[PDB]
């Protein structure tokens, strides 16, 4: 009764056996070839991405004004004595190191951090009137208590902010202390960049990658911008669909995801290796790529724990589903779970022998785990790690360690600045009108804050730092487009909520610009989580 009711092939495509009898199939229009049986389905999505990676002409021109991120040796001083107090410079003149505090005009040649290099993970700071404190991005604290001396002034102590020029200085100082002499080459042609990408990279021990890039394309420069280049196109040549790597968890190019059907790809575990080192490469060349993961994969290579509001990021139907059985009465309600899943199709159990175990009240809970547990690692766990192990050899993922998610996307990713009148015209209000104080002052914000903060702002609603390619008039969400949206909820007491599927900032109606400042950028800030 119905044992195969599939689609026929497209005319155009022949179906194949393989030197060893494995099934292929040949687009004979593109002249290309896939593992995967076609359907008139899947060559829509092909065709929604030979259009987004044919008219990519443009998109290079402003992901070179992406180029802003940190001005490296004219921007990144760790060091080790740590920083001048505010209004002294350090000088030099017969070869000796004077100081000079232009806080006051006096002239010392003692250096005033008085000699005992301080453990990984502090950062020395200063204040504005000029005493001495730590930064612990072990810990995100800050005591006044020197970790050497347990010496300290007084105490009335701070606030943390994040350091990410400091946490990235010591990444940068990191990559070129591991760089290797010679060089690398990779030799790609335009047409077959990935085949040729892959290959070259893959036949390289780790350490070559960190020898200088000479990538040349066949047929056509400057060394540094074809490296731009080349991580450009390739991060979004491994998003090609015929290759099975990847998938989406919305609509159109929504929430990027490892498909677990890329074992289809008899070589897929080779190609996440691959895709991993060519990450890794971008960070310790310093290059970005465009290809964008989602948050919550970050937090996995932090090897942060994917909590259940991450959950709300990758799939809003799913996390609904398991939010509804977390605050409801579930034997009130005709249903009958188990603690296993059906998905490609088999049964796959949550805990051992889950498949017969009845989800009551007095577990639903620990079902509620393990359910959020599978959805992040459903059928994409070799692949993961085979991503990661790639990574892993070219860059260590342990300096990492002081980054959070919305950091390490930064440093992937660029850094572009904000359009704030594109931003405003394209910005819908549930609940307020363009009048309304909250509103008036949200902007306020935005155009008194700096690039940075906006960076975060976007990425505490969004999910993303990438401002997508056609405007905010053109910003996505999980089902399709989706302009962000500000929405008035709870009284003042509250805290900015975000739902990022839907780029919507849950604002409550404070009472005044500076609580609102105050309680907003603290919640775009904050990261739990730890690894």
């Amino acid at each position: 009764g119905s044992e195969f009711r599939p689609q026929p092939l497209p005319p155009g495509w022949e179906r194949r056996v393989d030197d060893r009898r494995r099934v292929y199939y040949v687009d004979h229009n593109t002249r290309t070839t896939t593992w995967q049986r076609p359907t008139m389905e899947s060559v829509r999505n092909f065709e929604q991405w030979q259009s987004q990676r044919n008219q990519l002409q443009g998109a290079m021109q402003q992901f070179n004004q992406r180029y802003l991120y940190s001005a490296s040796m004219l921007a990144a001083e760790n060091d080790p004595y740590g920083p001048l107090p505010p209004g002294w410079e350090k000088r030099v003149d017969s070869t000796d190191r004077v100081y000079f505090v232009n806080h006051n005009t006096k002239t010392t040649q003692w250096e005033d951090p008085r000699e005992e290099p301080l453990p990984e993970g502090w950062e020395i700071r200063y204040t504005r009137e000029g005493v001495r404190y730590f930064v612990d991005h072990n810990t995100r604290t800050t005591t006044f208590k020197d970790p050497r001396n347990g010496k300290s002034s007084v105490t009335p102590q701070i606030a943390y902010e994040r350091g990410f020029r400091w946490k990235l200085a010591h990444f940068r100082y990191l990559c070129q202390s591991n760089a290797l002499p010679s060089h690398v080459k990779i030799n790609v042609s335009r047409q077959t960049l990935f085949e040729d990408s892959f290959q070259q990279i893959m036949a390289l021990k780790p350490y070559d990658l960190r020898r200088r890039l000479y990538v040349i394309f066949r047929g056509e420069l400057d060394y540094g911008g074809l490296a731009r280049e080349w991580f450009f196109l390739l991060s979004h040549e491994v998003l090609n669909p015929m290759y099975c790597l990847f998938e989406y968890a919305g609509k159109n190019n929504y929430c990027l995801q490892i498909n677990p059907a890329s074992t289809i790809n008899p070589d897929h575990l080779s190609y996440f290796c691959f895709i991993g080192r060519f990450i890794a490469m971008a960070l310790f060349h310093g290059k970005f790529i465009d290809t964008g993961f989602s948050l919550p994969f970050y937090k996995r290579m932090l090897s942060k724990k994917l909590t259940i509001k991450d959950l709300e990021s990758i799939d809003t139907e799913f996390y609904n589903s398991l939010i509804w059985i977390r605050d409801n009465n579930i034997e009130e309600c005709g249903l009958e779970m188990y603690f296993s899943v059906d998905m490609e199709v088999t049964s796959h159990d949550l805990k051992l022998g889950g498949s017969n175990i009845l989800v009551t009240e007095e577990n639903k809970d620990e079902y509620i785990g393990l359910m959020t547990e599978w959805r992040f690692s459903r059928g994409v766990q070799e692949q993961t790690k085979a991503f990661l192990d790639g990574f892993n050899e070219v860059v260590p993922l342990q300096w990492l360690q002081y980054f959070d998610e919305k950091e390490l996307e930064v440093m992937l990713c660029g850094m572009q600045e904000v359009d704030l009148a594109d931003w405003q015209r394209n910005t819908v209000y549930r609940h307020y009108t363009r009048n309304s104080k909250q509103i008036i002052w949200f902007w306020q914000f935005v155009k008194e804050t700096d690039n940075e903060v906006r960076m975060r702002l976007l990425q505490f609603v969004t999910g993303t730092c990438r401002l997508p390619l056609g405007g905010f008039a053109e910003l996505m969400g999980s089902n399709g487009p989706q302009k962000f949206c500000i929405e008035k909820v709870g009284k003042d007491t509250w805290l900015p909520r975000s739902h990022t599927c839907f780029n919507r900032l849950d604002l409550p109606p404070y009472k005044s610009y500076e609580q609102l400042k105050e309680k907003l950028l603290f919640a775009i800030e904050e990261t739990e989580g730890f690894g």
